[PDB]
């Protein structure tokens, strides 16, 4: 034998057999990371009896990094502030960790509204770290150094076709698309990719069908630009479909003359440098058409609408139809990518803030806040209900205090300024106000919102819909979730009556509908009402929350697929636009060296992670604890076969989609 | 087909899928709790908000199936943990968002328990929930397709190797059980160098060696008195101070009577469970071989007073007419050794000489050592959410858990801590451990083994001792590299303003009395190497395959359920059905309940956590402005070290005597 002590001496005496800059870090050892806050002044200060100060410890934040080591840094410091807040949600109980009995009385107490005053919409009040509710924030600028090497990074560029490169060699090799960003696409930018989007990417759920108005103003602006067949297909008018952005100024308090701006203050500690960069933002308008054998197809894009289309810039797509030929190939059309790029940004905002954050996480806290003030913990509907918002209203804090300011207003182009003094007084808050106002509880039950929206996915046989995989799959879902509801709901509500006569849910539909601010929340008098109600809670809480969040990663890690804004001003008019090139739409990414454009790759790369990083589980959990609990039980194990016998229904669904068309298994149980 | 078509066709026709053929594998979290508190296995409180100090059901719950109650238990006890981890965030016992507080803060904050809940000294914090594991475990469960049912060894073995994983960390989702032979001497000893606990074997004293030469004279056995005699590599694993530990005198029996509450009051039923102060002689051959030769079976002050018996087969390749598979006595003694072996692992050897010793010395350091000093950098990262997690231990782990299922007794569940057997065994372990003994290197040397030299092969199967050999050297030159960086003589040492007080905090308030007075640089390398061993390796090397060896209760079962056979004669004639008796498997006598415990501790104590994760961070951070440029190569050479070291570790594995278990645990 060699013994150990020759071993080791030949290992200690020896060169290295391995050198750790071959291997990347992938993520941080805690222990280690903890500390290195620590001596950055990356941390909370104290006085000599424990108490804070309101501050942080470091003046400036750091100097030098390395986008890996920064983006996996903001990750790490993100999921301590949920931990810190998960903790914080214990001591004060509003989700205790260790099972606590409480009256109603003391729920109430514990329970309350937040006020508007944060600029939020309301929520729970929020009275270590939550103790004084901007530090916070702080924090992430003081995380993400003032400089980095730029070397081998995704956003080095210079050109599309550089970034293309990079973004492909950092790949792995259903559960794989995880790992994988559109970029595996070649034609990322195509017609038929963007458009699918509106159908099966993370915002499936807001096109709609045009008007009779809308349709007539694009006739009219088509005739304007002497394009006779485009006007045509207008007039024919047969599916034609609008996604809508041109709400943006409503929601803001815009005029139609000002424009949309965020200009970046670059802080030394706190003071700015004078130094600042600015994003801009377009309040667009896709007109698509859909065609027979199922695909969405645009035809115009309003860059930014500025009240009509005579004030506004359209450009109209030089291919009438998905297998239409124009001399210039669709990668060479700048013009009409730098459009289609414009209309991600908004569909970016819409989708952030509107469709995950305010459609799922706030209007569902706002029902869990008054659900514990209301229902006892005893009752059914509390039974079936709270199970599904598990450590819920100590994540939307996190996003509160951090995520919504320190990332979402930073890398829009909405504006004002960045940072803020003030949340009222800043764009992207109110937009987050207007989307909560103009949220339709009961409009966007499923069967509701298709039908409003204008989409007969019950119905039709004709396979105009094969292409829209969301729609098909949630309607199937939704009808099993409610016949679940149902059967558990009718074991004690028999007639609409017992509805009426229940001590609880009178008060809370007004709880809901009052200190909630959800006026749209039914006014629950029927079991039909009540059994959709609920349908709708668990709705949002998994699946609807799932679709929409779930390939975040796969559509916005690749950012000039969807970019959460414009690096330029949009061009002055139309003729400037049909003049663009490669470098016009560059200039308006955030790809170089230059005007913090890695900040904002890092950000928008990085904000997935931070948003993400089932229903079986839950009916076999179900099942189990209740082995009327005797229908409880038949109806949990009728939910597992039903759930299962639809997962092979939403893998046809994916597959039935027109050839070439991304999958969709963002449903599978 | 439209989506009306495929809802009604789903709803009307009958069930595609049978739930039951399904079998829960995780609870979903939120229905979890509610069922908690729709049975009053929760914490009540008063109109205001404060606490009562009781729980709400006045009873436990009745019905369940094993799976589901497995996985209950699994899930309390994850939730305590949580629930242990957001109260040290509170406090400021473990922050989770960083915060920066003078030492004079920290003294107030960190203080030391006083001994009255009947523990060593720990973080001072500040039996209901106890309550709520007896309350999560029904009071009769559905016993069919269930791994204690039986009612035959042959039964729970064949059931055991159909629960095995579908076809390192295939080991991970298997057991003992996967060997036929796992009842064989070769496997049983074999864990002494290999399994759970395999530090504490030894070379026998010259005393004991006659004791035994004088019994076996007493049993007419020569050719086992010439083996020892000869007396060449005679090693013991010796249990016999488990008396010494309680107070129990030599006339007393070890047992633990199982009071049956509803709610709190008893029933009258009750079930015994014995434990033994075992002794086992083996001897190591040439090959590499461990071979046991004598069990004691509990060790009564002499072996006049005890029942020795000596192994039919005197080496590893001996043939008897009896094969081991239906040698009943020796393998009732063997399984005896077992239920000894399982004690010391788990109450020493894990939870005092890895948890428990290492708290004390992360109190003394926060209470000693500011956090921009050196020491405080390179300790306090191998410490993370370490205290939390002892907490949940001591309120509910040990008198919930291991107090329950252990023969110590008196009786369980016991309203006195102190004057618990189970509780003075691990004051007992926490006062005779030996910080500076057990440093790798001593540690071999004193309890016999020139691994460090030994070029004759006859340590080939003990892969704990060449890995930690190597491990430890690789560790404490990364410790030199880093501390001599500002430790440049001895007199930096002497003169610093911590290391002083540092060491006393710890030998007195700690009662660690045997770490080092430290005044020399290699004393200060050595302690810390020591801390780093205890907080990675050495914790991963003594619990990481626990579901492996415990898993499978008959391997390695906590307790007997039958007292100890009365004399020799009685144990010459035990059969198949003594020791089936004596084991958790059936129907009865609450034994599903000990299988289901035995079973979970593992997945309890089992639970992004090694060293070169470690290095790569230390790397990364000491990439921008002690000398940092020191730091920075000492953690490149280091991992580099890590990965070289992790193919000797895999050589040593299979270096190993042929059809000898593997041993993956060091693997980086
Ligand atoms: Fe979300
Ligand atoms: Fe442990």
């Amino acid at each position: 034998v060699v013994p150990p002590r020759s071993k080791l001496d030949s290992i200690l005496s020896s060169g290295l057999e391995h050198n750790i800059d071959h291997d990347p870090l992938e993520v941080w050892d805690k222990g280690v990371f903890l500390n290195e806050l620590l001596k950055q002044g990356i941390a909370l200060s104290t006085n000599e009896n424990g108490t804070l100060d309101g501050e942080l410890v470091a003046d400036e934040g750091l100097k030098k990094g390395s986008y890996k080591g920064t983006r996996l840094a903001l990750t790490e410091i993100y999921s301590i502030l949920e931990d810190a807040a998960v903790s914080h949600f214990d001591k004060r109980g509003y989700e205790p960790i260790f099972p606590v009995k409480r009256e109603l009385d003391l729920k109430k107490r514990i329970y309350q509204w937040s006020d508007g005053t944060d600029g939020y919409p309301p929520h729970l009040k929020v009275d270590q770290i939550f103790d004084m509710q901007s530090k916070i924030a702080q924090a992430v600028s003081f995380i993400i150094p003032k400089d980095i090497d730029h070397e081998n990074t995704p956003y080095k560029g210079p050109t599309l076709a550089d970034v293309e490169k990079f973004n492909k060699a950092q790949f792995p090799k259903a559960d794989i698309m995880k790992g994988r960003n559109i970029g595996e696409y070649d034609d990322w930018y195509s017609d038929a990719r963007f458009a699918q989007q509106h159908f099966s990417g993370v915002n499936p759920s807001t096109i709609e069908t045009a008007s009779q108005d809308k349709i007539k103003e694009y006739i009219s602006e088509a005739q304007k630009q002497g394009l006779d067949k485009v006007k045509a297909i207008l007039e024919d008018g047969k599916d034609i479909l609008i996604q809508d952005y041109s709400y943006f100024r409503e929601a803001t308090g815009a005029t139609n003359e000002q424009i949309f701006q965020n200009t970046v203050y670059e802080l030394k500690g706190t003071t700015p440098t004078g130094k600042t960069t600015s994003r801009y933002a377009a309040a667009s308008v896709v007109i698509f058409q859909l065609h027979e054998d199922g695909r969405l197809h645009p035809l115009a894009i309003t860059l930014d609408y500025k009240g009509s289309l005579d004030n506004s810039i359209t450009i109209f797509n030089r291919r009438l139809s998905p297998d239409d030929t124009c001399d210039i190939a669709e990668k060479e059309d700048w013009p009409w990518r730098y459009a289609k790029t414009v209309a991600q940004t908004a569909d970016w905002a819409r989708h952030e803030v509107a469709t995950h954050l305010v459609d799922t996480h706030m209007i569902e806290e706002a029902i869990i806040v008054a659900t514990n003030r209301i229902i006892p913990e005893g009752e059914l509907l509390y039974e079936i209900l709270s199970p599904h918002w598990f450590r819920t209203l100590s994540l939307n804090a996190a996003a509160r205090k951090l995520l919504v300011p320190g990332v979402i207003a930073r890398i829009a182009g909405f504006g004002p300024t960045s940072p803020s003094l003030d949340f009222k007084g800043n764009n992207a808050f109110k937009l987050i106000d207007w989307s909560y106002k103009n949220f339709n509880f009961q409009d966007k039950y499923i069967p509701n919102d298709l039908k409003k929206r204008g989409f007969d996915i019950k119905g039709d046989k004709s396979g105009k819909y094969k292409n829209y995989p969301y729609a098909n799959d949630m309607y199937l879902l939704w009808g099993i979730i409610r016949n679940f509801v149902k059967t558990v709901i009718e074991s004690q509500y028999t007639s609409d009556h017992v509805v009426q006569k229940d001590p609880y849910i009178g008060g809370w539909c007004k709880e809901i509908q009052t200190n909630g601010q959800i006026p749209t929340f039914p006014t629950i008098t029927t079991v039909e009402q009540l059994i959709d109600a609920v349908t709708m809670c668990i709705h949002t809480a998994s699946p609807q929350h799932t679709a929409v969040n779930y390939l975040q990663d796969y559509y916005y890690s690749f950012v000039p697929a969807k970019p959460p804004a414009l690096c330029t001003p949009l061009p002055q008019d139309l003729s400037a636009l049909q003049g663009y090139t490669e470098k016009d739409l560059t200039a308006a990414l955030p790809i170089g060296t230059e005007d913090m454009k890695w900040k904002d790759w890092l950000l928008a790369a990085q904000l997935p992670e931070l948003l993400s990083y089932n229903l079986i589980t839950y009916a076999k959990s179900l099942y189990n604890v209740n082995k009327n609990c005797k229908t409880i039980k038949k109806a949990a194990a009728d939910f597992y076969s039903h759930l299962k016998s639809a997962g092979v229904e939403f893998e046809n669904y994916s597959k039935g989609q027109t050839a070439g068309t991304v999958e969709y298994p963002v449903l599978q149980p």
